[PDB]
Protein backbone atom coordinates (compact mmCIF):
# COMPACT_ATOMS: atom_id res chain seq x y z
CA UNK A 1 0.00 0.00 0.00
CA UNK A 2 2.17 3.18 -1.17
CA UNK A 3 -0.78 5.49 -0.73
CA UNK A 4 -0.41 4.31 3.04
CA UNK A 5 2.53 6.60 3.94
CA UNK A 6 1.35 9.24 2.16
CA UNK A 7 -1.91 8.84 4.70
CA UNK A 8 -0.34 8.45 7.47
CA UNK A 9 1.67 11.88 6.79
CA UNK A 10 -1.73 14.18 6.06
CA UNK A 11 -3.69 12.70 8.31
CA UNK A 12 -1.47 13.18 11.37
CA UNK A 13 -0.80 16.96 9.56
CA UNK A 14 -4.14 17.38 10.61
CA UNK A 15 -4.92 15.67 13.71
CA UNK A 16 -2.13 17.66 15.22
CA UNK A 17 -3.65 20.88 13.09
CA UNK A 18 -6.65 19.79 15.41
CA UNK A 19 -4.35 20.21 18.37
CA UNK A 20 -3.06 23.91 17.46
CA UNK A 21 -6.65 25.09 17.09
CA UNK A 22 -7.51 23.48 20.95
CA UNK A 23 -4.01 25.64 22.01
CA UNK A 24 -5.30 28.69 20.28
CA UNK A 25 -9.08 28.33 21.88
CA UNK A 26 -7.20 27.81 25.71
CA UNK A 27 -5.26 30.94 24.88
CA UNK A 28 -8.31 33.55 23.69
CA UNK A 29 -10.27 32.28 26.24
CA UNK A 30 -7.14 33.81 28.63
CA UNK A 31 -6.86 36.16 26.82
CA UNK A 32 -10.23 37.66 26.62
CA UNK A 33 -11.09 35.79 29.92
CA UNK A 34 -13.79 34.19 28.97
CA UNK A 35 -14.15 30.98 30.84
CA UNK A 36 -17.18 27.82 30.51
CA UNK A 37 -16.47 27.12 34.19
CA UNK A 38 -17.17 28.95 37.40
CA UNK A 39 -13.67 27.51 38.77
CA UNK A 40 -11.79 28.60 35.88
CA UNK A 41 -13.11 31.80 36.16
CA UNK A 42 -12.03 32.17 40.04
CA UNK A 43 -8.71 31.30 39.43
CA UNK A 44 -8.65 33.89 36.65
CA UNK A 45 -9.81 36.97 38.22
CA UNK A 46 -13.34 35.96 39.60
CA UNK A 47 -16.95 34.93 38.87
CA UNK A 48 -17.53 37.89 36.08
CA UNK A 49 -15.26 35.86 33.80
CA UNK A 50 -17.39 33.21 33.62
CA UNK A 51 -19.00 33.97 30.03
CA UNK A 52 -18.90 33.53 26.74
CA UNK A 53 -17.34 35.80 23.81
CA UNK A 54 -17.26 35.91 20.34
CA UNK A 55 -13.70 34.51 19.26
CA UNK A 56 -14.24 31.89 21.99
CA UNK A 57 -17.21 30.60 19.80
CA UNK A 58 -15.69 30.63 16.83
CA UNK A 59 -12.82 28.87 17.66
CA UNK A 60 -15.58 26.16 19.27
CA UNK A 61 -17.05 26.27 15.60
CA UNK A 62 -13.75 25.89 13.96
CA UNK A 63 -12.76 22.75 15.86
CA UNK A 64 -16.31 21.39 15.69
CA UNK A 65 -16.51 21.65 12.37
CA UNK A 66 -13.07 20.02 11.91
CA UNK A 67 -14.47 17.24 13.92
CA UNK A 68 -17.24 16.72 11.37
CA UNK A 69 -14.87 16.76 8.64
CA UNK A 70 -11.80 15.18 9.42
CA UNK A 71 -12.78 12.49 11.41
CA UNK A 72 -14.75 10.59 8.64
CA UNK A 73 -11.57 11.18 6.44
CA UNK A 74 -9.55 9.57 9.13
CA UNK A 75 -11.74 6.48 8.51
CA UNK A 76 -12.26 6.68 4.74
CA UNK A 77 -8.80 7.42 3.61
CA UNK A 78 -7.09 4.83 5.40
CA UNK A 79 -9.28 1.93 4.10
CA UNK A 80 -9.49 3.62 0.56
CA UNK A 81 -5.77 3.17 1.02
CA UNK A 82 -6.19 -0.31 1.23
CA UNK A 83 -7.51 -0.34 -2.31
CA UNK A 84 -4.78 -0.35 -3.90
CA UNK A 85 -5.80 3.25 -6.03
CA UNK A 86 -3.40 4.83 -8.26
CA UNK A 87 -0.50 6.73 -5.94
CA UNK A 88 -0.70 9.59 -8.01
CA UNK A 89 -4.63 9.81 -7.34
CA UNK A 90 -3.88 8.93 -3.85
CA UNK A 91 -1.60 11.82 -3.42
CA UNK A 92 -3.63 14.50 -4.87
CA UNK A 93 -7.32 13.09 -2.85
CA UNK A 94 -4.98 13.72 0.74
CA UNK A 95 -3.60 16.75 -0.42
CA UNK A 96 -6.87 18.35 -1.33
CA UNK A 97 -8.29 17.38 1.48
CA UNK A 98 -5.21 18.57 3.40
CA UNK A 99 -4.94 22.00 2.09
CA UNK A 100 -8.71 22.47 1.95
CA UNK A 101 -8.85 21.81 5.69
CA UNK A 102 -6.11 24.33 6.39
CA UNK A 103 -7.50 26.90 4.37
CA UNK A 104 -10.40 26.05 5.78
CA UNK A 105 -9.27 27.07 9.30
CA UNK A 106 -7.15 30.08 8.28
CA UNK A 107 -10.81 31.44 6.55
CA UNK A 108 -12.78 30.63 10.06
CA UNK A 109 -10.18 32.19 12.92
CA UNK A 110 -9.18 34.56 10.35
CA UNK A 111 -12.57 36.27 9.89
CA UNK A 112 -12.29 36.29 5.58
CA UNK A 113 -15.11 37.28 3.54
CA UNK A 114 -18.07 35.23 3.02
CA UNK A 115 -17.96 32.51 1.24
CA UNK A 116 -14.42 32.14 0.93
CA UNK A 117 -14.34 29.50 4.12
CA UNK A 118 -18.01 27.79 2.84
CA UNK A 119 -15.91 27.29 -0.70
CA UNK A 120 -13.21 25.84 1.09
CA UNK A 121 -15.56 23.41 3.08
CA UNK A 122 -17.27 22.09 -0.45
CA UNK A 123 -13.87 21.97 -1.63
CA UNK A 124 -11.69 19.56 0.98
CA UNK A 125 -15.24 17.68 0.73
CA UNK A 126 -14.99 16.82 -2.94
CA UNK A 127 -12.14 13.48 -2.06
CA UNK A 128 -14.16 12.62 0.42
CA UNK A 129 -16.86 11.75 -1.60
CA UNK A 130 -14.86 10.32 -3.81
CA UNK A 131 -13.01 7.66 -1.76
CA UNK A 132 -16.51 7.44 -0.01
CA UNK A 133 -17.84 5.92 -3.26
CA UNK A 134 -15.10 4.20 -4.45
CA UNK A 135 -14.97 2.03 -0.91
CA UNK A 136 -19.03 1.47 -1.25
CA UNK A 137 -18.31 0.37 -4.95
CA UNK A 138 -15.86 -2.18 -3.68
CA UNK A 139 -17.59 -3.83 -0.62
CA UNK A 140 -20.82 -3.52 -3.19
CA UNK A 141 -19.06 -5.51 -6.02
CA UNK A 142 -18.14 -8.28 -3.25
CA UNK A 143 -21.58 -8.98 -2.80
CA UNK A 144 -22.25 -9.23 -6.45
CA UNK A 145 -24.14 -12.50 -7.44
CA UNK A 146 -20.59 -14.99 -8.50
CA UNK A 147 -22.23 -15.66 -11.94
CA UNK A 148 -22.35 -12.25 -12.80
CA UNK A 149 -19.00 -11.07 -11.51
CA UNK A 150 -17.57 -14.17 -13.44
CA UNK A 151 -19.20 -12.55 -16.13
CA UNK A 152 -17.90 -9.33 -16.03
CA UNK A 153 -14.77 -11.05 -16.52
CA UNK A 154 -15.28 -12.81 -19.38
CA UNK A 155 -16.18 -16.00 -18.15
CA UNK A 156 -19.72 -17.02 -18.81
CA UNK A 157 -20.28 -20.99 -17.21
CA UNK A 158 -19.82 -23.64 -19.74
CA UNK A 159 -22.21 -26.53 -20.47
CA UNK A 160 -19.31 -29.15 -21.98
CA UNK A 161 -19.04 -31.90 -19.19
CA UNK A 162 -15.29 -31.35 -18.34
CA UNK B 1 -12.79 -11.48 7.43
CA UNK B 2 -16.20 -12.01 4.98
CA UNK B 3 -17.52 -9.49 7.80
CA UNK B 4 -15.39 -6.83 6.72
CA UNK B 5 -17.25 -6.04 3.63
CA UNK B 6 -20.17 -5.66 5.26
CA UNK B 7 -18.91 -3.55 7.87
CA UNK B 8 -17.53 -1.13 5.12
CA UNK B 9 -20.83 -1.07 3.71
CA UNK B 10 -23.08 0.10 6.64
CA UNK B 11 -19.83 2.02 8.10
CA UNK B 12 -19.63 4.19 5.13
CA UNK B 13 -23.17 4.43 4.30
CA UNK B 14 -23.64 5.66 7.68
CA UNK B 15 -20.81 8.69 7.15
CA UNK B 16 -22.42 9.48 3.83
CA UNK B 17 -25.63 10.17 5.98
CA UNK B 18 -23.48 12.34 8.49
CA UNK B 19 -22.59 14.53 5.23
CA UNK B 20 -26.40 14.57 4.31
CA UNK B 21 -27.18 16.24 8.00
CA UNK B 22 -24.29 19.08 7.23
CA UNK B 23 -25.70 19.39 3.80
CA UNK B 24 -29.36 19.75 5.66
CA UNK B 25 -27.80 21.99 8.55
CA UNK B 26 -26.58 24.31 5.72
CA UNK B 27 -29.58 24.64 4.04
CA UNK B 28 -31.78 25.39 7.03
CA UNK B 29 -29.49 28.32 7.49
CA UNK B 30 -30.18 29.74 4.07
CA UNK B 31 -34.17 28.84 4.44
CA UNK B 32 -33.92 30.50 8.08
CA UNK B 33 -31.30 33.21 7.46
CA UNK B 34 -29.79 32.04 10.37
CA UNK B 35 -26.04 32.11 10.70
CA UNK B 36 -23.77 31.30 12.79
CA UNK B 37 -20.98 33.93 12.04
CA UNK B 38 -21.31 37.93 10.79
CA UNK B 39 -19.59 37.47 7.97
CA UNK B 40 -21.61 35.19 6.74
CA UNK B 41 -24.92 37.45 7.46
CA UNK B 42 -23.70 39.90 5.70
CA UNK B 43 -23.55 38.10 2.27
CA UNK B 44 -27.05 36.71 2.74
CA UNK B 45 -29.14 40.15 3.60
CA UNK B 46 -26.92 41.82 6.52
CA UNK B 47 -25.98 41.69 10.28
CA UNK B 48 -29.64 41.05 11.77
CA UNK B 49 -29.31 37.55 9.71
CA UNK B 50 -26.33 36.51 12.54
CA UNK B 51 -28.85 34.44 14.63
CA UNK B 52 -30.05 31.28 15.97
CA UNK B 53 -32.97 29.00 14.78
CA UNK B 54 -34.69 26.48 16.34
CA UNK B 55 -34.56 24.28 13.12
CA UNK B 56 -30.61 25.01 12.96
CA UNK B 57 -29.99 23.65 16.52
CA UNK B 58 -31.96 20.60 16.03
CA UNK B 59 -29.90 20.24 13.20
CA UNK B 60 -26.91 20.28 14.82
CA UNK B 61 -27.48 18.42 17.72
CA UNK B 62 -28.62 15.34 15.11
CA UNK B 63 -24.96 15.75 13.57
CA UNK B 64 -23.11 15.87 17.30
CA UNK B 65 -24.96 12.59 18.53
CA UNK B 66 -24.27 11.08 15.43
CA UNK B 67 -20.49 12.10 16.40
CA UNK B 68 -21.22 10.86 19.94
CA UNK B 69 -21.99 7.23 18.36
CA UNK B 70 -21.01 6.45 14.69
CA UNK B 71 -17.42 7.23 15.45
CA UNK B 72 -16.69 4.49 18.45
CA UNK B 73 -19.19 2.48 15.65
CA UNK B 74 -16.62 3.20 12.97
CA UNK B 75 -13.65 1.67 15.49
CA UNK B 76 -15.73 -0.65 17.53
CA UNK B 77 -16.82 -2.25 14.12
CA UNK B 78 -13.89 -2.38 12.27
CA UNK B 79 -11.48 -3.94 15.08
CA UNK B 80 -14.39 -6.59 15.76
CA UNK B 81 -14.69 -7.44 12.07
CA UNK B 82 -10.82 -9.02 12.72
CA UNK B 83 -12.26 -11.19 15.51
CA UNK B 84 -14.34 -13.62 12.92
CA UNK B 85 -17.37 -13.62 14.28
CA UNK B 86 -20.00 -15.43 12.66
CA UNK B 87 -20.84 -13.27 9.56
CA UNK B 88 -24.62 -13.37 10.25
CA UNK B 89 -24.33 -12.31 13.77
CA UNK B 90 -21.71 -9.63 12.60
CA UNK B 91 -24.47 -8.29 9.29
CA UNK B 92 -27.16 -8.43 12.47
CA UNK B 93 -24.87 -5.98 14.99
CA UNK B 94 -24.28 -3.84 11.85
CA UNK B 95 -27.75 -3.52 10.31
CA UNK B 96 -29.51 -3.02 13.75
CA UNK B 97 -27.21 -0.21 14.37
CA UNK B 98 -27.67 1.17 10.57
CA UNK B 99 -31.37 1.16 10.84
CA UNK B 100 -31.42 2.15 14.08
CA UNK B 101 -29.18 5.54 13.18
CA UNK B 102 -31.09 6.35 10.14
CA UNK B 103 -34.37 5.86 12.39
CA UNK B 104 -32.77 8.54 15.07
CA UNK B 105 -31.64 11.15 12.77
CA UNK B 106 -35.86 11.05 11.33
CA UNK B 107 -37.14 10.76 14.66
CA UNK B 108 -35.05 13.73 14.98
CA UNK B 109 -35.34 16.18 12.24
CA UNK B 110 -38.68 14.95 12.00
CA UNK B 111 -39.48 16.02 15.25
CA UNK B 112 -41.41 13.03 16.05
CA UNK B 113 -43.14 12.42 19.65
CA UNK B 114 -41.05 11.58 22.29
CA UNK B 115 -39.49 9.23 23.45
CA UNK B 116 -39.26 7.37 20.04
CA UNK B 117 -35.99 8.99 19.20
CA UNK B 118 -34.85 7.81 22.91
CA UNK B 119 -35.79 4.23 21.61
CA UNK B 120 -34.01 4.31 18.54
CA UNK B 121 -30.41 5.49 20.37
CA UNK B 122 -30.82 2.82 23.21
CA UNK B 123 -31.91 0.23 20.25
CA UNK B 124 -28.79 1.69 17.96
CA UNK B 125 -26.26 1.42 20.98
CA UNK B 126 -26.97 -2.11 21.94
CA UNK B 127 -24.91 -3.58 19.35
CA UNK B 128 -22.00 -1.18 19.96
CA UNK B 129 -22.04 -2.74 23.50
CA UNK B 130 -22.03 -5.88 22.30
CA UNK B 131 -18.90 -5.22 20.07
CA UNK B 132 -17.63 -3.33 22.58
CA UNK B 133 -17.71 -6.53 25.50
CA UNK B 134 -16.50 -9.12 22.67
CA UNK B 135 -13.00 -6.93 21.99
CA UNK B 136 -12.46 -6.32 25.63
CA UNK B 137 -13.33 -10.05 26.30
CA UNK B 138 -10.69 -10.90 23.50
CA UNK B 139 -8.12 -8.21 24.84
CA UNK B 140 -8.24 -9.36 28.04
CA UNK B 141 -7.66 -13.16 27.87
CA UNK B 142 -4.63 -12.37 25.86
CA UNK B 143 -3.20 -11.25 29.05
CA UNK B 144 -4.34 -14.14 31.07
CA UNK B 145 -1.52 -16.39 32.91
CA UNK B 146 -0.34 -19.04 30.03
CA UNK B 147 -0.90 -21.73 32.44
CA UNK B 148 -4.72 -20.84 33.01
CA UNK B 149 -5.31 -20.24 28.80
CA UNK B 150 -3.35 -23.85 28.67
CA UNK B 151 -6.00 -25.31 31.21
CA UNK B 152 -9.36 -23.50 29.60
CA UNK B 153 -7.65 -25.51 26.13
CA UNK B 154 -8.12 -28.63 28.70
CA UNK B 155 -4.17 -29.05 28.76
CA UNK B 156 -2.88 -29.21 32.67
CA UNK B 157 1.19 -28.91 32.59
CA UNK B 158 3.04 -32.76 33.17
CA UNK B 159 5.40 -33.85 35.60
CA UNK B 160 6.80 -36.81 32.88
CA UNK B 161 10.11 -35.83 31.99
CA UNK B 162 9.73 -35.91 28.47
CA UNK C 1 2.14 -6.52 17.26
CA UNK C 2 2.20 -7.36 21.35
CA UNK C 3 1.05 -3.45 22.10
CA UNK C 4 -2.33 -4.06 20.37
CA UNK C 5 -4.01 -6.12 22.63
CA UNK C 6 -2.99 -3.36 24.87
CA UNK C 7 -4.45 -0.85 23.23
CA UNK C 8 -7.45 -2.31 22.29
CA UNK C 9 -7.73 -2.86 25.63
CA UNK C 10 -7.36 1.37 26.84
CA UNK C 11 -9.11 2.41 23.86
CA UNK C 12 -12.34 0.34 24.77
CA UNK C 13 -12.56 1.25 27.97
CA UNK C 14 -11.95 4.77 26.76
CA UNK C 15 -15.49 4.42 24.38
CA UNK C 16 -16.93 2.79 27.15
CA UNK C 17 -16.33 5.96 29.68
CA UNK C 18 -17.65 8.01 26.76
CA UNK C 19 -20.88 6.05 26.71
CA UNK C 20 -21.06 6.23 30.77
CA UNK C 21 -20.64 10.07 30.25
CA UNK C 22 -23.70 9.53 27.93
CA UNK C 23 -25.65 8.08 30.29
CA UNK C 24 -24.70 10.28 32.97
CA UNK C 25 -25.99 13.41 30.57
CA UNK C 26 -29.41 11.65 30.40
CA UNK C 27 -29.98 11.00 33.63
CA UNK C 28 -28.85 14.62 34.36
CA UNK C 29 -31.64 15.58 31.99
CA UNK C 30 -34.42 13.98 33.94
CA UNK C 31 -33.73 14.64 37.51
CA UNK C 32 -32.84 18.53 36.77
CA UNK C 33 -35.83 18.11 34.21
CA UNK C 34 -33.94 20.00 31.43
CA UNK C 35 -34.23 18.89 28.04
CA UNK C 36 -33.38 20.20 24.69
CA UNK C 37 -36.10 19.03 22.45
CA UNK C 38 -39.62 20.62 23.40
CA UNK C 39 -40.92 16.72 22.43
CA UNK C 40 -39.12 15.58 25.49
CA UNK C 41 -40.15 18.25 27.61
CA UNK C 42 -43.63 17.49 26.72
CA UNK C 43 -43.10 13.64 27.62
CA UNK C 44 -41.95 14.29 30.87
CA UNK C 45 -44.06 17.40 32.58
CA UNK C 46 -44.19 20.37 29.80
CA UNK C 47 -42.67 22.80 27.68
CA UNK C 48 -41.71 24.74 30.49
CA UNK C 49 -38.47 21.88 30.88
CA UNK C 50 -37.15 22.84 27.51
CA UNK C 51 -34.47 24.50 29.19
CA UNK C 52 -30.52 24.73 29.94
CA UNK C 53 -29.12 23.77 32.54
CA UNK C 54 -25.22 24.13 34.04
CA UNK C 55 -25.22 20.60 34.82
CA UNK C 56 -26.70 19.66 31.88
CA UNK C 57 -24.25 22.20 29.94
CA UNK C 58 -21.01 20.97 31.72
CA UNK C 59 -21.89 17.19 30.58
CA UNK C 60 -22.53 18.03 27.43
CA UNK C 61 -18.90 20.12 27.61
CA UNK C 62 -17.00 16.69 29.19
CA UNK C 63 -18.56 14.41 26.32
CA UNK C 64 -17.53 16.80 23.92
CA UNK C 65 -13.47 17.62 25.22
CA UNK C 66 -13.36 13.38 25.37
CA UNK C 67 -14.44 13.75 20.96
CA UNK C 68 -11.69 16.40 20.57
CA UNK C 69 -9.52 13.86 22.61
CA UNK C 70 -10.10 10.09 22.60
CA UNK C 71 -10.92 9.89 19.05
CA UNK C 72 -7.49 11.19 17.49
CA UNK C 73 -6.25 9.17 20.52
CA UNK C 74 -8.31 5.70 18.74
CA UNK C 75 -6.59 6.55 15.43
CA UNK C 76 -2.78 7.89 16.73
CA UNK C 77 -2.55 4.30 18.93
CA UNK C 78 -3.83 2.04 16.42
CA UNK C 79 -1.45 3.16 14.26
CA UNK C 80 1.47 3.34 16.87
CA UNK C 81 0.63 -0.07 17.98
CA UNK C 82 2.13 -1.37 13.89
CA UNK C 83 5.35 0.69 14.28
CA UNK C 84 6.60 -1.90 16.71
CA UNK C 85 7.52 0.38 19.52
CA UNK C 86 8.86 -1.09 23.26
CA UNK C 87 6.10 -2.61 24.11
CA UNK C 88 6.60 -1.16 27.52
CA UNK C 89 6.48 2.05 26.03
CA UNK C 90 3.68 1.71 24.30
CA UNK C 91 1.93 0.83 27.94
CA UNK C 92 3.27 3.70 29.31
CA UNK C 93 2.06 5.97 26.31
CA UNK C 94 -1.87 3.90 26.75
CA UNK C 95 -1.86 4.56 30.57
CA UNK C 96 -1.22 7.53 31.15
CA UNK C 97 -3.28 8.73 28.32
CA UNK C 98 -6.20 6.69 29.89
CA UNK C 99 -5.45 7.51 33.40
CA UNK C 100 -5.45 11.01 32.44
CA UNK C 101 -8.92 11.02 30.70
CA UNK C 102 -10.29 9.43 33.69
CA UNK C 103 -8.90 11.97 35.61
CA UNK C 104 -10.13 14.42 33.01
CA UNK C 105 -13.84 13.49 33.61
CA UNK C 106 -13.68 13.06 37.50
CA UNK C 107 -12.27 16.55 37.39
CA UNK C 108 -14.85 17.77 35.51
CA UNK C 109 -17.57 16.49 36.57
CA UNK C 110 -17.11 16.50 40.06
CA UNK C 111 -15.84 20.08 40.11
CA UNK C 112 -12.67 20.36 41.26
CA UNK C 113 -10.69 23.36 41.59
CA UNK C 114 -8.91 24.81 38.54
CA UNK C 115 -6.67 24.23 37.58
CA UNK C 116 -6.58 20.68 38.46
CA UNK C 117 -8.88 19.43 34.80
CA UNK C 118 -6.53 21.75 32.65
CA UNK C 119 -3.29 19.93 34.18
CA UNK C 120 -5.09 16.53 33.33
CA UNK C 121 -6.01 17.42 30.01
CA UNK C 122 -2.14 18.94 29.10
CA UNK C 123 -0.52 15.32 30.67
CA UNK C 124 -3.07 13.37 28.87
CA UNK C 125 -2.23 14.72 25.33
CA UNK C 126 1.02 14.04 25.97
CA UNK C 127 1.47 10.99 24.92
CA UNK C 128 -0.84 11.63 22.21
CA UNK C 129 2.15 14.10 20.65
CA UNK C 130 4.85 11.34 20.99
CA UNK C 131 2.58 9.20 19.22
CA UNK C 132 1.86 11.63 16.19
CA UNK C 133 5.60 12.75 16.33
CA UNK C 134 7.12 9.47 15.78
CA UNK C 135 4.11 8.07 12.67
CA UNK C 136 5.18 11.46 11.42
CA UNK C 137 8.88 10.50 11.37
CA UNK C 138 8.22 7.16 10.45
CA UNK C 139 5.92 8.22 7.41
CA UNK C 140 8.84 11.43 6.52
CA UNK C 141 11.79 8.84 6.20
CA UNK C 142 9.68 7.28 3.65
CA UNK C 143 9.84 9.20 1.38
CA UNK C 144 13.48 10.82 2.30
CA UNK C 145 15.66 10.21 -1.41
CA UNK C 146 17.38 6.61 -1.82
CA UNK C 147 20.86 7.19 -1.19
CA UNK C 148 19.99 9.10 1.98
CA UNK C 149 18.35 6.17 3.82
CA UNK C 150 21.14 4.50 2.35
CA UNK C 151 24.08 6.32 3.83
CA UNK C 152 21.91 6.29 7.31
CA UNK C 153 22.50 2.36 7.03
CA UNK C 154 26.05 2.75 6.38
CA UNK C 155 25.81 2.28 2.64
CA UNK C 156 27.65 4.27 0.10
CA UNK C 157 27.52 3.72 -3.56
CA UNK C 158 29.93 2.02 -4.67
CA UNK C 159 32.27 3.09 -8.32
CA UNK C 160 33.40 -0.51 -8.65
CA UNK C 161 31.75 -2.22 -11.34
CA UNK C 162 30.08 -5.14 -10.23
C1 LIG D 1 -3.32 27.98 35.76
N1 LIG D 1 -3.40 26.97 34.71
C2 LIG D 1 -4.35 26.78 33.71
N2 LIG D 1 -5.41 27.64 33.66
C3 LIG D 1 -6.45 27.49 32.70
C4 LIG D 1 -7.77 27.27 33.09
CL1 LIG D 1 -8.15 27.14 34.78
C5 LIG D 1 -8.80 27.13 32.17
C6 LIG D 1 -8.53 27.20 30.82
C7 LIG D 1 -7.23 27.40 30.35
C8 LIG D 1 -6.91 27.39 28.88
N3 LIG D 1 -6.23 26.17 28.45
C9 LIG D 1 -5.11 26.20 27.73
O1 LIG D 1 -4.60 27.24 27.33
C10 LIG D 1 -4.51 24.83 27.42
C11 LIG D 1 -3.02 24.98 27.09
C12 LIG D 1 -4.65 23.91 28.63
C13 LIG D 1 -5.22 24.20 26.22
C14 LIG D 1 -6.22 27.56 31.29
CL2 LIG D 1 -4.62 27.88 30.75
N4 LIG D 1 -4.09 25.77 32.92
C15 LIG D 1 -2.90 25.24 33.40
C16 LIG D 1 -2.15 24.16 32.93
C17 LIG D 1 -0.97 23.82 33.58
C18 LIG D 1 -0.20 22.68 32.98
O2 LIG D 1 -0.74 21.91 32.19
N5 LIG D 1 1.08 22.55 33.33
C19 LIG D 1 1.98 21.56 32.76
C20 LIG D 1 1.74 20.13 33.42
F1 LIG D 1 0.47 19.74 33.34
F2 LIG D 1 2.47 19.18 32.84
F3 LIG D 1 2.06 20.11 34.71
C21 LIG D 1 -0.56 24.56 34.70
O3 LIG D 1 0.59 24.14 35.31
C22 LIG D 1 1.38 25.11 36.01
C23 LIG D 1 2.30 24.22 36.88
C24 LIG D 1 3.07 25.04 37.90
C25 LIG D 1 1.44 23.17 37.57
O4 LIG D 1 3.26 23.53 36.06
C26 LIG D 1 -1.29 25.64 35.18
C27 LIG D 1 -2.45 25.97 34.50
C1 LIG E 1 -22.71 32.10 -1.54
N1 LIG E 1 -22.23 30.79 -1.11
C2 LIG E 1 -22.37 30.14 0.12
N2 LIG E 1 -23.04 30.78 1.11
C3 LIG E 1 -23.19 30.20 2.41
C4 LIG E 1 -22.67 30.83 3.54
CL1 LIG E 1 -21.81 32.33 3.37
C5 LIG E 1 -22.81 30.29 4.81
C6 LIG E 1 -23.46 29.08 4.98
C7 LIG E 1 -23.98 28.39 3.89
C8 LIG E 1 -24.62 27.03 4.05
N3 LIG E 1 -23.78 25.95 3.57
C9 LIG E 1 -24.23 25.01 2.74
O1 LIG E 1 -25.39 24.97 2.35
C10 LIG E 1 -23.20 23.98 2.30
C11 LIG E 1 -23.64 23.32 0.99
C12 LIG E 1 -21.85 24.66 2.08
C13 LIG E 1 -23.04 22.90 3.37
C14 LIG E 1 -23.86 28.96 2.63
CL2 LIG E 1 -24.55 28.16 1.27
N4 LIG E 1 -21.81 28.95 0.15
C15 LIG E 1 -21.27 28.78 -1.13
C16 LIG E 1 -20.57 27.70 -1.66
C17 LIG E 1 -20.12 27.76 -2.98
C18 LIG E 1 -19.43 26.53 -3.49
O2 LIG E 1 -19.01 25.68 -2.71
N5 LIG E 1 -19.32 26.40 -4.81
C19 LIG E 1 -18.76 25.22 -5.46
C20 LIG E 1 -17.17 25.24 -5.41
F1 LIG E 1 -16.71 25.37 -4.17
F2 LIG E 1 -16.64 24.12 -5.89
F3 LIG E 1 -16.65 26.23 -6.12
C21 LIG E 1 -20.38 28.91 -3.74
O3 LIG E 1 -19.88 28.91 -5.01
C22 LIG E 1 -20.55 29.70 -6.01
C23 LIG E 1 -19.49 29.78 -7.13
C24 LIG E 1 -19.90 30.77 -8.20
C25 LIG E 1 -18.16 30.17 -6.51
O4 LIG E 1 -19.32 28.50 -7.76
C26 LIG E 1 -21.07 30.00 -3.23
C27 LIG E 1 -21.51 29.91 -1.92
C1 LIG F 1 -39.70 7.76 28.51
N1 LIG F 1 -38.39 7.42 27.96
C2 LIG F 1 -37.28 8.23 27.72
N2 LIG F 1 -37.36 9.56 28.02
C3 LIG F 1 -36.29 10.46 27.77
C4 LIG F 1 -36.45 11.55 26.91
CL1 LIG F 1 -37.97 11.78 26.11
C5 LIG F 1 -35.42 12.43 26.66
C6 LIG F 1 -34.19 12.25 27.25
C7 LIG F 1 -33.95 11.18 28.11
C8 LIG F 1 -32.59 10.92 28.70
N3 LIG F 1 -31.90 9.80 28.08
C9 LIG F 1 -31.35 8.82 28.79
O1 LIG F 1 -31.34 8.82 30.01
C10 LIG F 1 -30.72 7.69 27.97
C11 LIG F 1 -30.62 6.43 28.82
C12 LIG F 1 -31.58 7.40 26.74
C13 LIG F 1 -29.32 8.10 27.52
C14 LIG F 1 -35.01 10.32 28.37
CL2 LIG F 1 -34.77 9.02 29.48
N4 LIG F 1 -36.26 7.59 27.21
C15 LIG F 1 -36.70 6.27 27.10
C16 LIG F 1 -36.02 5.14 26.64
C17 LIG F 1 -36.67 3.90 26.63
C18 LIG F 1 -35.85 2.74 26.17
O2 LIG F 1 -34.81 2.92 25.54
N5 LIG F 1 -36.29 1.52 26.48
C19 LIG F 1 -35.56 0.30 26.18
C20 LIG F 1 -35.74 -0.12 24.66
F1 LIG F 1 -35.40 0.86 23.83
F2 LIG F 1 -34.99 -1.17 24.34
F3 LIG F 1 -36.99 -0.45 24.37
C21 LIG F 1 -38.00 3.83 27.08
O3 LIG F 1 -38.58 2.60 27.01
C22 LIG F 1 -39.63 2.28 27.94
C23 LIG F 1 -40.29 1.05 27.29
C24 LIG F 1 -41.59 0.68 27.99
C25 LIG F 1 -40.54 1.35 25.82
O4 LIG F 1 -39.41 -0.09 27.36
C26 LIG F 1 -38.69 4.94 27.55
C27 LIG F 1 -38.01 6.15 27.56
N1 LIG G 1 -22.33 22.27 11.20
C1 LIG G 1 -22.26 22.94 9.90
C2 LIG G 1 -22.94 22.14 8.76
C3 LIG G 1 -22.62 22.69 7.37
C4 LIG G 1 -21.16 23.01 7.19
O1 LIG G 1 -20.28 22.20 7.50
N2 LIG G 1 -20.88 24.21 6.67
C5 LIG G 1 -19.52 24.64 6.40
C6 LIG G 1 -19.49 25.55 5.15
S1 LIG G 1 -20.72 26.86 5.37
C7 LIG G 1 -18.95 25.48 7.54
O2 LIG G 1 -17.84 26.00 7.43
N3 LIG G 1 -19.70 25.61 8.63
C8 LIG G 1 -19.26 26.39 9.77
C9 LIG G 1 -19.44 25.68 11.08
O3 LIG G 1 -19.64 24.49 11.18
O4 LIG G 1 -19.35 26.49 12.10
C10 LIG G 1 -23.02 24.26 10.14
O5 LIG G 1 -23.69 24.48 11.13
O6 LIG G 1 -22.84 25.13 9.17
N1 LIG H 1 -25.58 14.30 24.38
C1 LIG H 1 -26.74 13.46 24.71
C2 LIG H 1 -26.41 12.34 25.74
C3 LIG H 1 -27.52 11.30 25.86
C4 LIG H 1 -28.05 10.85 24.52
O1 LIG H 1 -27.29 10.51 23.61
N2 LIG H 1 -29.38 10.84 24.39
C5 LIG H 1 -30.03 10.39 23.17
C6 LIG H 1 -31.38 9.71 23.52
S1 LIG H 1 -32.33 10.82 24.59
C7 LIG H 1 -30.38 11.56 22.25
O2 LIG H 1 -31.02 11.36 21.22
N3 LIG H 1 -29.97 12.77 22.62
C8 LIG H 1 -30.25 13.94 21.82
C9 LIG H 1 -29.04 14.81 21.60
O3 LIG H 1 -27.90 14.45 21.79
O4 LIG H 1 -29.36 16.00 21.17
C10 LIG H 1 -27.74 14.46 25.32
O5 LIG H 1 -27.45 15.59 25.64
O6 LIG H 1 -28.94 13.95 25.44
N1 LIG I 1 -12.55 23.09 23.51
C1 LIG I 1 -11.52 23.35 24.52
C2 LIG I 1 -10.12 23.64 23.91
C3 LIG I 1 -9.00 23.63 24.96
C4 LIG I 1 -9.09 22.45 25.89
O1 LIG I 1 -9.25 21.31 25.47
N2 LIG I 1 -8.99 22.73 27.20
C5 LIG I 1 -9.02 21.69 28.21
C6 LIG I 1 -8.10 22.09 29.40
S1 LIG I 1 -8.55 23.76 29.93
C7 LIG I 1 -10.41 21.51 28.81
O2 LIG I 1 -10.59 20.73 29.75
N3 LIG I 1 -11.40 22.22 28.26
C8 LIG I 1 -12.75 22.13 28.75
C9 LIG I 1 -13.77 21.95 27.66
O3 LIG I 1 -13.49 21.62 26.52
O4 LIG I 1 -14.99 22.20 28.06
C10 LIG I 1 -12.05 24.60 25.26
O5 LIG I 1 -12.98 25.27 24.85
O6 LIG I 1 -11.41 24.83 26.38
Amino acid sequence: SPALPAFLLCSTLLVIKMYVVAIITGQVRLRKKAFANPEDALRHGGPQYCRSDPDVERCLRAHRNDMETIYPFLFLGFVYSFLGPNPFVAWMHFLVFLVGRVAHTVAYLGKLRAPIRSVTYTLAQLPCASMALQILWEAARHFLPAALRAALLGRLRTLRPW
